[PDB]
């Protein structure tokens, strides 16, 4: 069933995760030489 078209459970969960996750992969690909 649908929760609320928004629920703020998982999403604002997995939001912080996915952050964390793309600033590592920016430090070693703009900092690498290629």
């Amino acid at each position: 069933c649908a929760v609320e078209l928004r629920s703020p459970g998982i999403s604002r969960f997995r939001r912080k995760i996915a952050k964390r996750s793309i600033k590592t992969l920016e430090h070693k690909r703009e900092n690498a030489k290629e």
